[PDB]
């Protein structure tokens, strides 16, 4: 059996592992687990030891796969080598850079998916699959970077016509950055760039959708009028990832009031869009930045 490398997907709670994940763990002979690319992954390292046999099981860690990525693709003995994300190992993660130089050294690469919390997160806001554009992280302030480039990317997702994925950036600890805390300095972002863009801060006044994937498809999705009301919002504890969407169809107004229990008309600034469409128009997104 040559060096053959699995990065497979556990999916993100427990019960969410595909029956061939089960099966490609428990047939590798060495099994890295990280449970660093996604925050509140502590029950991961417990569950694939579950199916593995806790005599393979190892945990991995960022400089490890990043730093030494070299090892992992151990081609020294020849073995069957699999490394386990919670969620899909191809959805917000580096990982692929693994599967490249394992590829490019010889390795033959399996990419097993599992079922990833953005993709579940998108899919219980109900809105239209077809309209999700870019994804983008906001950092911590751990980075000392106000997201400048970032907001922009959502300002070219909205000139589109798409719905922006946001996700939120995760400590040292594994702990996620609060919606909070999140929005916040993407709000100062925003009022930097658009001072530099030549054009009024708009993010602040578009309404987004909170949303916390779970097991059992018990999801957890809410609606918020403005991200200037998030930005302020001390919400319960949770991972969750922030859909900001470009302006909803008809149709998606009904999709996303009822996924979110609220009741039509939703209620956000009604003029923002249009002021967003007036600014696309004029090229000021483009600079870049």
């Amino acid at each position: 059996e040559a060096v053959t490398l699995l990065l497979v997907g556990w999916g993100y709670a427990p019960g969410m592992q595909t029956l061939e994940a089960l099966d490609a763990v428990r047939r590798a002979d060495v099994v890295y687990v990280e449970s660093y690319t996604m925050p509140g992954s502590s029950w991961l390292y417990k569950s694939v030891v579950e199916a593995a046999g806790e005599a393979r099981v190892v945990e991995a860690s960022r400089r490890d796969l990043e730093e030494r990525s070299r090892e992992i693709v151990s081609r020294a003995l020849d073995a069957v080598v699999a490394v386990v994300t919670a969620g899909d190992p191809m959805v917000a993660t580096t990982h692929s850079s693994l599967a490249a130089e394992a590829l490019e050294a010889g390795v033959a690469v399996r990419y097993i998916p599992g079922v990833s919390g953005v993709q579940a997160a998108r899919g219980a806001t109900m809105l239209s699959f077809y309209r999700f554009g870019g994804t983008v992280t906001l950092p911590g302030p751990w980075r000392g970077v106000t997201p400048i480039s970032v907001a922009r990317r959502i300002y070219l997702n909205l000139c589109a016509g798409l719905h922006t994925t946001a996700l939120l950036d995760v400590d040292e600890r594994g702990v996620q950055l609060s919606p909070g805390q999140g929005v916040s300095l993407l709000l100062e972002a925003d009022r930097e760039y658009a001072r530099e863009a030549g054009a009024p801060a708009l993010l602040a006044r578009l309404p987004s959708v909170l949303v916390e994937a779970g097991a059992g498809g018990g999801h957890r999705v809410l609606y918020w009028s403005s991200l200037e009301r998030l930005s302020t919002a001390d919400v319960e504890g949770g991972v969750y990832s922030i859909v900001i969407p470009a302006r909803l169809s008809g149709v998606e107004e009904w999709l996303l009031a009822a996924a979110s229990g609220q009741r039509r008309p939703l209620e956000y600034d009604r003029s923002v869009y249009e002021t967003v469409e007036e600014n696309c128009k004029k090229g000021v997104y483009m600079e870049p930045v």
